[PDB]
């Protein structure tokens, strides 16, 4: 669920993580539009696309199973669909981490109005 994505983000990125990430660029904040602004935004665009590939469960709402130990997250659980959601979230979180070097405050709470160009397709 996005509650867990948030927890995952805060675990991996620090407690400022949710606010840092979940209104970033054209895609962080979820169900975005337009063109990904940068690498971090592309993590979120990819994450949107990943959620779009989930069939059989609801990636926004459904609660999955994961373990957080020493800064890494590992998806598990007995429901493959929920594991798939967790994986979208884990990947995006690691993508944020990997691309922290180009995180640009310009895109923090960037605003939908700045993303009104044709959306990149999954
Ligand atoms: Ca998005």
């Amino acid at each position: 669920s996005l509650w867990q994505f948030g927890k995952m983000i805060n675990y991996v990125m620090g407690e400022s993580g949710v606010l840092q990430y979940l209104s970033y660029g054209c895609y962080c904040g979820l169900g975005g539009q337009g063109q990904p602004t940068d690498a971090t935004d592309r993590c979120c665009f990819v994450h949107d696309c990943c959620y779009g590939k989930v069939t059989g469960c609801n990636p926004k709402i459904d609660s999955y199973t994961y373990s957080k130990k020493n800064g890494d997250v590992v998806c598990g659980g007995d429901n493959p669909c929920k594991k798939q959601i967790c994986e979208c979230d884990r990947v995006a979180t690691t993508c944020f981490r990997d691309n922290k070097d180009t995180y640009d405050i310009k895109y923090w709470f960037y605003g939908a109005k700045n993303c009104q160009e044709k959306s990149e397709p999954c």
